[PDB]
């Protein structure tokens, strides 16, 4: 009921366009969709959105996180036939791609669509050159979102190619509600960062990612994984090892993995974890399950002490 | 008597296993080690150590740094035979480490030994299955470290595969020890930071003005283990011309042997001038070699440096 | 503790150098070792150690033998550098040396140590030398003999590990059973010869079976290895039965194998071939494996030959 109520919400966000540079409209929509609550929020320069939780020590902050910008792709060139060639937003590949219906959205804000063809775009107009693309609206520098076909299964799995990382998103904003209507207190001043790229108080002691990567090996979509390593290195082992007591002290299940393909700088100490989702940077999958696991940990994790 | 002893220190180092994410053990060590002296210890979030000996100008600082984390691998699957499957911790070739001796360690600070072979480990241990592997206490996560093979030379040379940045350790160690036992006092306040995290990382008194990273790295032409190295460029881009400049000047006031050297492997965002030396090392991330001399010269480099004045 | 005094010997044979071509030092060890043992003792012209038991039958020979050479490498070229230049002793693959320490030893005797790097691979000399000069002044000379550094280890859990090994295993099995046969004052039925070789990387006329005790290339270290074949043929089909035989009645665990890469191609004999479970001829095997080993030798000498 809750964990339902927490996938539709992913649909919700995942159903908006959200591509690196060009998250605004999110951001909004979650500014707003948080207006009535108590928590305290704040736009950056950037236009990130940081969500802040006053707890009962305010002197030492914790720092969760969990990214909005999604892959894309922008407008390079008006091809003379009228089709659109493209730049990719983020890091996959155009294979994963291939077909897929996609939009685009003018500076005057007017959209239209396409399919993605090979790195073409067909659109869904009556255009057959370059003058007459334009005179549509649009232009290079455009952004092109690809249509995420989310579909929610009675069997209770979210299927889409987003999940980058917006069930991560939905998480942070169920927790931050559930605060809520139940009247905990944090024993620390939280914040919450909604960021829109793949700014910290000075106070912040330890920093959660909440974010989802691929394996090289067999993933699980039923369990929270919490992360040992990724390509820039081991996660603070004395962290880590307190979220995975964490997880059997609560009975949540669990996967210590390491992300071989996924701050340092600021003095804090660094964790990750996310549900596991499967077939990530294309088709992506997660089970109910792991997304209940998940919201769990983040509970029971942002609940505890500051490691020792 | 100095460098023999200095040589000790590198020894009883290498001999701590550290890889990054994993320099608890040795952190505390030389917490300890040092815990008597005059400077003044500090240990950030990150669980790095910066030691302060305070100088006579305060207002301006002075920044050396060198490292303890090393490479090494950790547990990213136990496979039904029973053998272990691993991640790289470090930038090496797997190749270097065909064989080699290692110890797995457990959440609960258990330790096993193995061998890795072509890449995985085969654990000393009669187990024949994920199930029995796990009941020894080791789970996907855990860290594993090469061993060192580490040994002194009656002819002044230090070896082992696997030698990383603790030379550079010991070389600080006993240099602040050195400023204590001579009553020696420092122009600037000089931090010496032991970092645990290799980029890596730092944070660091808005004072500083002047950043010595000692360290040691390959060339593409082939070392020097006799001389103290100084570094004019590395994958960064050239260091600071002038203090590099000054550098070798002091090395020539002192009589103290060098070579100028460009690195190919191995940043900013801190207002700061930057230089790099080290000892001379042979074969680096490989099998990697030092001698006594080469020792001696840098630790004769990195006093003459911290008795300077700021460049001008 | 049985069992373990025979890895004892292991572990310090090992730690004698003794690479084909150069093994008097070891042959030496080995030759003191016994010198106050009950069995007649014979030096050879190739350097090699051949150990005698009377036993009942003095017209029908037995023959067991294990091998003290090992791997290593010989100097071949001292380099403008200064570095040593080599050449293979044995047939192993270089990539396997690469950064272990070595040493090397001198026509006069003077030893220095050394790390292998890279069939272009060198010796990186532990000292002070710039050019060819300067290492021959220190009486190294092309022609001089390089052994790796063994690097031996016996774990709280029974294992024994090297990179040697191959061989030296079977070598101290051969030479503790010829003491236990002393010491328990039992009669071998046959006179058995116990030859000790120097150059199996590189015997009487009334012998009737030949048993080697050596070890070849998913291995199982904790069981005796018979050898059905390897890639000289099959071995004796008979012997081997008897030998399978021999384990299954004594309750040694055992494994038949078929070593494909493992090397008296015509003295008129039935051979046979046994040893310990290796595992990756980097090398361990499990004490386990060595006690099995053991019982069987044993069984197979107390025998009786195959009509």
């Amino acid at each position: 009921h809750h964990t339902k109520e927490t996938m539709e919400l992913i649909k919700e966000l995942v159903s908006i366009p959200s591509p690196s540079g060009n998250t605004a409209k999110i951001i909004n929509f979650i500014e707003n969709y948080v207006s009535e609550w108590n928590v305290e929020t704040k736009r950056n320069n950037k236009g990130a959105l940081i969500l802040t939780v006053k707890g009962k020590n305010d002197a030492q902050h914790r720092l969760l996180t969990a990214h909005v910008d999604t892959l894309g792709a922008m407008v390079k060139e008006i091809k003379p036939d009228g089709r659109l060639s493209l730049s990719m937003i983020g890091g996959f590949r155009w294979n994963s791609v291939e077909g897929e219906y996609c939009e685009i959205e003018t500076s005057s804000g007017k959209t239209y669509t396409g399919t993605i063809l090979m790195i073409e775009v067909r659109i869904d107009e009556r255009v057959f050159s370059a003058d007459e693309v334009r005179e549509l609206g649009i232009e290079v520098g455009d952004f092109v979102s690809f249509d995420p076909r989310v579909q929610i299964t009675e069997s209770g799995y979210i299927k889409s190619r987003h999940l980058d990382d917006k069930v991560s998103v939905a998480i942070l904003l169920k927790l931050i509600k559930r605060l809520q209507d139940e009247n905990v207190t944090l024993p620390y001043t939280t914040h919450f960062l909604i960021s829109n790229n793949e700014n910290i108080p000075e106070e912040t002691v330890e920093y959660l990612a909440v974010d989802m990567g691929a394996l090289g090996d067999g993933s699980d979509e039923y369990t929270v994984s919490i992360c040992a390593k990724d390509s820039s290195g081991p996660y603070h082992y004395a962290l880590r090892k307190h979220l995975v007591e964490l997880a059997k002290t609560n009975h949540i299940e669990y996967k210590v993995d390491i992300y071989p393909y996924y701050r340092a700088g600021f003095d804090v100490k660094h964790a990750l974890i996310g549900a596991g989702i499967d077939s990530s940077h294309a088709f992506e999958r997660t089970h109910e399950s792991s997304i209940a696991h998940t919201e769990a940990l983040v509970y029971a994790y942002v609940m505890s002490n500051l490691i020792e």
